[PDB]
């Protein structure tokens, strides 16, 4: 009954609300400064957020008029820094709050990817999740020197066989209780279960074992964000939690009813997938204070900016285009009308007093069937801090948000007491004997 509440973040400067960084109770200049990660992840725990979620890129916004320099010069998503390097900082300041980062599949080899995610989920004690993304900015690929750049489609199925391996890797190379600890007959780890996991596929090849022991999740906690109708298949083949686009209820319930079909063919149990959609919340005592602040942001919104993250996120360089060209039905004067708003992103705007965000809130789980929401910053840390003094009571109050936190590893904290590993019905199942 209790909505699960995700911080959505990146270790950067422009990461949603372009232009921002401007605004003069901001802190997205922080990012570089260690202190501001620690801060966050207690300020959240104090809110009793589920999660901090960090997106990521590895490449360039170069798209719109085909260069980086709009990106740069409005701070789109460069510079920045690996979102790993923050986690253990803010898990020693915290008890309760999980943390979900954005990683590719398309670059780095898995092997060394599963001994850190191996190694996050001891550090965090199990609040460690993956949200598992292919990537589709050109200057990555440029920059590992891939040699076969590889098209959408076919990235999935890479992804497909990225996560084979990390599956055999982290469920079954070393059995439950290989480490035993046993000082009388000097035996470390029984050598007799740590196995060669003899993986073997058309991307890789990974005789293993794994160089890392169990942990307590032992696979992360799998998020995937990825709209296409291949990206809507992996979900619901991998993920035990989905970030969708959509800000209405017909548009999101469609999403999850058509995520939750996909998975029966894979033998997973729908409501093993949890659904998560953006928000983002202007919360103020009175209307006039939440409009207020609203009329503050739009001020700050750069078109320009935005239009840099519009070229990356969907290829299209709208510089090329007269004000009377056509993309989808819509004319590319009003895709860039749409755009220089605040509510014109692919996530519902929540704007007014409290008892209106919750409203708002519940109607999309009621209605649509969504599990819990990413919320989107429109300042640092202004927006989460209003949704924490505000919002949070409210959702308290009525039953719709967690007092305070259960315990165990963020995988519990999502299916329940006990549910610390991966259900029988998932796929990574398969490799555990
Ligand atoms: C809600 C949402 C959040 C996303 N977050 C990221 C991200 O943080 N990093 C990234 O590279 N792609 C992100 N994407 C895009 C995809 O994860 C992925 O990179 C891919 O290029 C687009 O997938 P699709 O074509 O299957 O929708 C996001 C997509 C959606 C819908």
């Amino acid at each position: 009954k209790k909505i699960h509440i995700n911080a959505f973040e990146m270790n950067c400067v422009g990461h949603i609300a372009h232009g921002l960084w401007r605004h003069p109770e901001n802190q997205r200049h922080r990012y570089t400064d260690l202190n501001y990660w620690t801060e966050l992840a207690q300020l959240l725990e104090k809110g009793k957020f589920d999660a901090l979620f960090l997106a990521d890129v590895v490449g360039i916004y170069d798209v719109y008029r085909q260069s980086r320099d709009t990106a740069v010069r409005e701070a789109v998503q460069i510079p920045v820094n690996d979102p790993l390097m923050l986690i253990s900082a803010m898990a020693y300041v915290t008890k309760h709050l999980a943390f979900a980062v954005t990683f590719s599949t398309t670059y780095e080899h898995p092997y060394g990817h599963a001994r850190r995610m191996s190694t996050l989920d001891h550090l965090t004690k199990g609040r460690i999740a993956w949200n598992v993304v292919t990537s589709h900015l050109p200057s990555a690929d440029k920059n590992f020197g891939i040699k076969k750049i590889l098209e959408h489609d076919e990235r999935y199925d890479l992804a497909d066989e990225y996560l084979e391996v990390c599956y055999k890797l982290w469920e079954g190379s070393w059995e439950d209780n290989a480490v035993i600890r046993d000082i009388e007959n000097n035996i470390y780890t029984d050598p007799s279960k740590v196995h060669e996991i003899n993986h073997s596929g058309k991307y890789f090849e990974v005789p293993g074992p794994h160089l890392c022991e169990p942990s307590p999740q032992r696979t992360p906690v799998i998020y995937q964000a990825g709209m296409s109708e291949r990206g809507r298949e992996f979900a619901a083949k991998h993920a035990e939690c989905v970030f969708l686009g959509g800000k209405d209820v017909e548009t999101l319930k469609f999403f999850v009813d058509d995520i939750r079909k996909r998975a029966k063919k894979y033998g997973r149990n729908p409501d093993h997938i949890k659904m998560f959609a953006g928000i983002c919340v202007i919360v103020g005592k009175t209307h006039d204070e939440a409009m207020e602040k609203l009329n503050s942001f739009q001020k700050y919104w750069s078109l320009e900016g935005h239009l840099a993250h519009y070229g990356g996120g969907t290829g299209y360089d709208l510089s090329k285009y007269s004000s009377n060209d056509y993309i989808g039905s819509i004319s590319v004067g009003e895709i860039i009308n749409n755009m220089s708003k605040l509510d014109g992103k692919w996530f519902k705007l929540s704007v007014g007093t409290p008892k209106k965000v919750a409203d708002e809130m519940q109607y999309l789980v009621e209605e649509a069937g969504i599990d819990g929401f990413n919320l989107v910053q429109y300042v640092s840390p202004g927006t989460f801090v209003d949704f924490i003094e505000l919002v949070v009571p409210e959702l308290q109050k009525r039953g719709l948000y967690r007092v305070d936190y259960e315990e165990g590893t963020y995988r519990e904290k999502l299916f329940g007491k006990g549910n610390y590993r991966l259900p029988d019905d998932h796929i990574a199942a398969r490799y555990r004997n």
